[PDB]
């Protein structure tokens, strides 16, 4: 005997014990039986011969446990502004998870952003890789970082996009213990420590280093402008030095890491390129995940998915359009950077609508087995997962309803 | 030649033209066929013999179209500050549509409230009938309306219940053209217009009536205290007349409305009684819908309905819980007091999850026919429907999806 549905009305029932029992939907039915089976169509002219109990079933949802065989974790969380430079823009926060049409970041491009309105603190800069806070009050520092002359108009952000990208340390010059003083490797006369040196190292021209107490620092031009804005040390220009002296001087870096760039930055325009996008990716056979930024004016979602840009509801999370094929189930690391309340390597199932469900440790392999999902679901971070809806729990216990 | 689900995978197809088409859910399949039918179970070893198109189907939802044959229009939209009486609570707005457990309103019981918690304009009061705005800074007026001695610690309120009940006219003393002056019917000497008179109409003692330029008004003692604190006209007390005089002087019944009450008011305490409720009922064979106010501390919905209750959040309408059996579809008045956008007697289908699904007129009887729903669904007001929200639209036209 399998689990049953009526020849006419498809009413959901199974006998357990010695008695029939109605339930709500077939996913809960498979959950009850602990088997991935289908309710076969037999008329109630059987059913009436058998004694029947009372109404059961975990309410709400879902209906089909399909899944796509793509084991590579593509994740596109995204934000689309529109109508650039009034105060507030028209909005999508879109979301897809597959290969997609191209609108990536060119390495010169990076973009300023206002934080999602204060007291969520700060004003931020979307980098090559990361986000890092910048007080844009000092114009000389950030145009010395390479902005265009007053091309500044920040954009509001979705909080999910803002939590999607990991954050970098802030944008000032680092505080240096007794800069301007003498280092402990002691070059020729005019140099103070914490300053910049220049040296002819191209056959045409020069490249740029800095001074700590130990030795030299291979730095960008941008860091040099940063420190000369920080302290000129009473000195106009750095002096050029010999490469034989460069080999002859202590080559040792006290590591003041450059998250600061190498280049002047192309500024993105929200009229010219509204949609800014975070491409989280952990492929199969990867030990640690990667992240890129995408940016364009075309919606970079995959072709054919624009017909099925499906909207959710319920701001406080997602007010959001999404687009996929029929739904899936993914291996959530609720062990992560504060994923709501739950903390485990767990599994969360997700609909084509995009409502979340999931699995405990007390929820065994019988759960996913009756759902018939793959033994290996997909790794997924939390900040993309916070843009979904939250349904009821899943267990064989919670289906026992009145 | 019907709806077809696979004997193993239950994949959904109906052949049209000459070819097959994969679709999403069986409700959309019935929508395609235009007939309420069932997915027949045949193997793919037939399917392969027939050429196949691309994927179609309305995304999202629903499963099936049941309906409960109670044609009585019972509706409960409720407010429950669970975690009784702090400023911030767990917000249930309960939505049953049936009979329920006892939560009355005794006629002395009527409940003060702030607006949708301040800065929303004004303070309000829930009456026997309706809600009415009142500024409560005039303490003498409202305790002259009959408050207890400083029992005022009013309530916050969700906007859903505040838009559930219609508003009554305002709550001050009415502006009277030349009150205190001379009438046109001219009683014995001391009387100003806008004054009150008593008579021993209870065979013990008095009963209270106000005056216009034409004659008399049957007023409450509450209204008498209202006009008394409005203007005493330098007079301490009403005079006494007799029924001989009540008829003999012209009982020329002018009218200024007594929406104001008849009695002192039992002020309800939200710690004693948190849940306050609106019983919108249009019975079968009704010309106009009745409305009551309900009140208590017990969650007043039907017995057994709380184990199958469904929780609620997600502002943009309901942040509010719901409770029913499997779902229904109603003859909703979008002919009402600003029903959002639609203006028709329009059918909205609604799940046990509580997602609305509107039906147009160009969406003809074929739609409800293929859904198999009854030709007489239930008249529903807008303000309870606003405590649902929309998934996709429903037609065979928009079911042509990629």
């Amino acid at each position: 005997n399998a689990i049953l549905a009526d020849r006419s009305t498809s009413a959901l029932y199974v006998r357990v014990g010695e008695q029939l029992h109605p339930v709500l939907n077939l996913t809960s039915a498979r959950l009850i039986s602990g088997s991935p089976d289908n309710p076969t169509m037999v008329k109630t002219s059987e059913i009436d011969k058998f004694p029947r109990g009372n109404l059961l079933g975990i309410p709400g949802a879902p209906e089909r446990m399909v899944q796509n065989a793509a084991t590579d974790a593509e994740w596109t969380v995204c934000d689309a502004v529109g109508g650039a430079n009034p105060g507030v823009t028209v909005i999508a926060g879109p979301l897809g998870a597959d290969g997609e049409r191209a609108a990536p970041l060119p390495p010169d491009h990076a973009v300023l952003v206002h934080s999602d309105a204060e007291p969520n603190p700060g004003d931020w800069l979307l980098w090559d890789g990361k986000r890092s806070p910048i007080d844009l009050a000092d114009r000389a520092v950030t145009d010395a970082l390479g902005l265009g002359g007053q091309a500044l108009a920040p954009r509001p952000i979705a909080a999910g996009l803002f939590n999607a990208v990991p954050a970098a340390p802030a944008l000032t010059a680092p505080v240096i213990p007794d800069a301007g003083a003498a280092p402990q490797f002691e070059l020729s006369l005019p140099v103070p420590v914490g300053a910049v040196v220049v040296a002819y190292d191209a056959d045409n021209t020069a490249r740029y280093y800095a001074v700590l107490s130990d030795g030299l620092q291979p730095i960008s031009p941008v860091l040099a402008a940063i420190l000369r804005n920080t302290d000129s040390h009473g000195f106009a220009q750095p002096p050029r030095l010999g490469p034989d002296e460069v080999a002859r001087t202590p080559m040792s870096r006290g590591l003041d890491t450059s998250a600061y760039p190498d280049n002047p930055v192309t500024l993105v325009e929200a009229s010219a390129h509204p949609v800014t996008c975070a491409h989280w990716t952990k492929p199969s056979d990867a030990a640690e995940s990667s992240l890129s930024v995408l940016s364009g004016a075309v919606l970079p979602l995959a072709e054919g998915l624009h017909t099925v840009d499906l909207v959710g509801a319920g701001a406080g999370g997602a007010a959001n359009r999404v687009a996929l094929t029929p739904g899936t189930g993914y291996f959530v690391q609720t062990v992560g950077a504060e994923p709501g309340s739950p903390t485990a390597g767990s599994m969360f199932w997700v609909s084509d609508t995009g409502v979340r469900y999931g699995i405990d440790t007390a929820e065994d392999d019988k759960v996913v087995a009756a759902l018939g999902l793959s033994t290996s679901p997909l790794p997924v971070p939390w900040s993309v997962l916070s843009q979904f809806a939250a349904g009821p729990a899943l267990s064989r216990g919670d289906a026992l309803v009145a």
